């Protein structure tokens, strides 16, 4: 497998400008006919360069002549002595049901759909399979009629017709030039909502949600998510549907979240499906936020386009940057922020200290399947972000306004839209530019001084991004870097210098830096680096009392959250050192008294007092060590939590009790008291064994919705509670046909704390409810365990590790996409201690020999054991 690069970017020698396709579906064999009317731009010497994988050849024909002068080769066809403008015609046969990979053309139980992001249509016909190629297509769908009932592609329907022996077919025509990875085509029978927008002009749009049959009363909240999406693009960005119709299809095999096909979404159905007694507020809220990024797209993405797939983020940061921005505008902007916060401290600075390392626009892929990563996504939001704190709303809908103007039709590049950002504003970001073509975390430490003769506070700010293994050479970022200076009665002091207010957002642009605040009439308590300003590592002496001291006093929920997180950190730490020596949980009085207060504090949010009260995970835990001790961090996390427990065991049951909720509302209101009230029960679960065996039952048995049964059956797994195999029995019973449900039951015994985790584990490759032929089920079972439970799978038997090797043998052949996903685990081994690491690079090694190694997996596999 050849790596490509950035640098090598070439226009293409040759444009399709119009495409007609049909297909003659089957599963079996279909055979596909692509018309395309293409035009030389390059030397009128080049070949035409066609891209196909695992393709039947048929025929090819030059403006009708049968063509003489073309070659296969590995991954390709080679048309030579072209005209400059001329109509190609190539025929070829694909086989849906081999499609194991779900890439291409493929069967989702008796449905037939497509997946073509990122290279994936070259798996359809022999194609320009690059997204600078932007061509208007139709698409002639035939298929049997009593199997096929809908025949769904891009646009709108054009024609349609019966044949004989039970056939019929259906065309469409969408007007927009697209690249072909935004092509989709779904053939299947299906219950379907229909429901309708109107746009803010009177656009009147047709939305159709299909679903397989049953399922219509699970499809209602991601139409009203739909609306919701809708109307906030309206609102928000001034952004408008350009079509007739929204088609979403809801899909069980799918390997990623969803796809934003021009006009026809395709979604797994972990992101459509809900009703009250399936789905937790979670699901809920993710449907709303997964939904809004697909429509989000329409503009970010569809109308401006990426002109190379380097240029990913150009589209996922901004459009994840969307998607935070509606969920957090509808619901609990704080409670968003502190859970992307959580994502990026706990998972994505993990990427980027490990051999997979990459800016969020890449210089080298070898598999682009490889790079749909927290990284491009989550980062890449952070750093539409920090354009959005440089700018402000104003200045930042100036730019998206230009970009537009600029590029709408087109496919451009992450320069492109800076470039619209920076002239619009008339802010500089040539420094800023830096964000796109550096990797890693940058460490921000920051030391600081109170002049009690001048009334002056100075900040000395430093920064550094380690070395990467894909980069060498390091260079100082521009950092938005916020600040807000508390006095003693926790007021607000204005910043200024030389008698000019100061901008509460410091420019933080060289290696080491000076800034001095005038008219500073009291020592400060300083909140740094305020609603994560700048995706960095803080480092700054905190004292305990200053950290409590902004959990009672900062203005934003963030900040509140933040300190409490930093307080935390420090105990961690110190806890998982001496649980390293042998020694119990050493926790100040005055630290509990901090969560205590929380906790009793009626006046605080209480989404906010339930996200203060959720323990950072494992993950996040990981973060705060150069060295991971994966047993050590799990034990501490459980004990800190059996402390807490203890101290608060008053407090817990008084709040636990008063946010009792007889109705159940997906409502923010709702949802907040909820989650801190699970949050509570957490506590209590690992009180005294009794008591919490009795709570935990009761609230199962008596739960009106799936988030409050969802949450006792975790707390009896998570606490080892007597009731636990009935209540997980009970579910089983209860849920064993609806694989969406069961996915839940598989996350929590693939968690489990229990010392046969991985026997269960292992055994429930043998339930009823799971199978390695959907994405889904795998990564809830086999995923949860490796990524989820690190202290299981780094067993100190290196079992753990073997278990994975056996699934990925498996699923190197079956599923590539889905392989290269739950290797992740195993290429982190330099973070751990040593006799892990030989059990990690031995079981790396026997991945790297296996016959028919996935380009996917030899990717990964190279960097981790460089
Ligand atoms: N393009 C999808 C993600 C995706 C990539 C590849 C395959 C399937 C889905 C999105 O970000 O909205
Ligand atoms: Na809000
Ligand atoms: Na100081
Ligand atoms: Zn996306």
């Amino acid at each position: 497998p050849q790596a490509k690069y950035r640098h090598d970017y070439r226009a293409p020698d040759y444009q399709i400008t119009d495409i007609d396709l049909t297909f003659d579906l089957d599963a079996q064999k279909t055979v596909v006919t692509a018309v395309s009317q293409a035009v030389r731009h390059g030397a009128s010497d080049a070949p035409l360069r066609l891209n196909g994988e695992d393709l039947k050849l048929v025929s090819v024909h030059i403006n009708d002549e049968p063509w003489t002068a073309w070659k296969e080769e590995e991954g390709a066809l080679v048309i030579s002595n072209l005209p400059e403008r001329f109509t190609l015609k190539i025929i070829n046969e694909i086989s849906p049901a081999a499609n194991t990979a779900l890439e291409g053309l493929y069967q989702s139980g008796d449905a037939l759909c497509t997946q073509c992001e990122a290279e994936g249509f070259r798996h359809i016909t022999y194609y320009l399979d690059r997204p600078d190629v932007l061509a208007r297509f139709t698409t002639k769908i035939i298929a049997d009629k009593i199997k096929y009932p809908f025949l769904l592609s891009n646009g709108n329907r054009v024609a349609q017709g019966e044949l004989e022996n039970g056939r019929h077919w259906v065309q469409w025509q969408d007007p927009f030039p697209k690249p072909c990875y935004l092509f989709a085509l779904v053939a299947g029978d299906f219950d379907v909502l229909r429901d309708t927008f109107t746009t803010r002009s009177g656009r009147e749009v047709a939305l159709e949600l299909y679903v397989d049959r049953g399922n219509l009363d699970r499809a209602p909240w991601a139409m009203t998510s739909l609306k919701n999406s809708m109307k906030w693009d309206e609102e928000r960005f001034g952004l408008e549907y350009d079509l007739d119709i929204y088609m979403i299809v809801a899909v069980d095999f799918f390997n990623m979240g969803a796809m934003e096909n021009k006009g026809l979404n395709i979604f797994n159905s972990k992101y459509v499906l809900a009703r009250t007694d399936t789905a937790t507020d979670k699901d809920y809220l993710d449907i709303e936020r997964v939904i809004g990024h697909e429509y989000f797209h329409n503009w970010t993405g569809n109308r401006v386009t990426c002109r190379d797939w380097f240029q990913l983020s150009l589209k996922e940061g901004l459009t994840v940057f969307r998607d935070q921005e509606f969920s957090s505008d509808l619901g609990s902007r704080a409670v968003n922020r502190i859970n992307n916060v959580r994502t990026m401290r706990g998972l994505q600075f993990a990427e980027d200290a490990s051999p997979m390392a990459h800016p969020i626009r890449p210089d080298m892929v070898i598999e682009m399947n490889n790079f749909y990563t927290l990284t491009v996504y989550e980062k890449g939001a952070e750093v539409i972000r920090m354009i959005h704190t440089l700018l402000g709303e104003e200045n930042f809908q100036k730019g998206m306004q230009l970009y537009f103007e600029r590029h709408d039709g087109s496919a451009a590049t992450c320069d492109d839209f800076v470039q619209a950002m920076e002239d619009a504003s008339n802010v500089d970001l040539s420094h800023f530019r830096r964000w796109y073509s550096q990797s890693g975390t940058p460490i921000v430490t920051v030391k600081d001084d109170y002049n009690p003769e001048t009334e002056q506070y100075t900040l000395t700010i430093s920064q550094r991004t380690p070395a990467t293994p894909d980069q060498a050479e390091k260079q100082p970022l521009h950092i938005p870097f916020a600040i807000e200076l508390y006095d003693n009665e926790g007021k607000v002091i204005p910043l200024q210098k030389g008698g000019h207010p100061v901008n509460s957002v410091l420019n933080v642009t060289q290696a080491e830096q000076t800034f001095v605040f005038d008219n500073v009439y009291f020592q400060p308590v300083p909140a740094l680096l305020c609603e994560f300003s700048a995706p960095v590592k803080l480092e700054y002496k905190w004292s305990d009392q200053q950290l409590t001291f902004l959990m009672r006093h900062a203005r934003n929920d963030f900040s509140r959250w933040d300190a409490a997180q930093s307080l935390l950190a420090t105990y961690i730490k110190l806890n998982v050192a001496r649980h390293q020596q042998g020694q119990p949980l050493s926790l100040p009085v005055h630290v509990a008294d901090a969560f205590r207060a929380v906790l009793l504090d009626e006046k605080i949010d209480p989404a906010l007092a339930a996200e203060i009260l959720t323990l950072p995970s494992v993950n996040e835990m990981a973060e705060l060590f150069d060295i991971i001790d994966p047993i050590a961090i799990a034990e501490v996390r459980e004990a800190l939590t059996r402390t807490l427990a203890t101290e608060l065991a008053d407090e817990l049951l008084a709040i636990y009790n008063a946010n009792y909720q007889s109705e159940y509302r997906v409502e923010h209101e709702d949802i907040a008291k909820r989650t801190l009230r699970n949050a509570c029960l957490r506590f209590l679960a690992f009180g005294e064994t009794h008591l919490a065996d009795v709570l935990v039952s009761k609230q199962f048995h008596e739960a009106n919705n799936m988030t409050d049964a969802l949450a006792a059956l975790s707390a009896a797994v998570a606490a080892q509670l007597p009731c636990r195999d009935a209540l997980m029995q009970e579910y089983d019973d209860k849920w064993h046909q609806n694989g969406l449900v069961m996915d839940k039951w598989f996350i929590l015994q693939a968690t489990s704390p229990a010392a046969n985790v991985l026997e269960t584990v292992r055994g429930l490759l043998q339930h009823r409810s799971f199978t390695m032929s959907n994405p889904n089920r795998i990564r809830s079972l086999i995923g949860a365990f490796a990524g989820s439970n690190p202290a299981a799978f780094h067993a100190e038997d290196g079992s753990g590790y073997l278990f994975l090797v056996e699934m990925l043998t498996d699923l190197n052949s079956r599923n590539p996409q889905v392989a290269s996903r739950l290797i992740e685990p195993l290429i982190r081994l330099k973070r751990y201690d040593a006799k892990r690491q030989e059990k990690m690079r031995a079981a790396l090694e026997q991945l790297k020999g296996l016959e028919n190694l996935s380009g996917d997996l030899y990717e990964k596999i190279t960097k981790a054991l460089a």
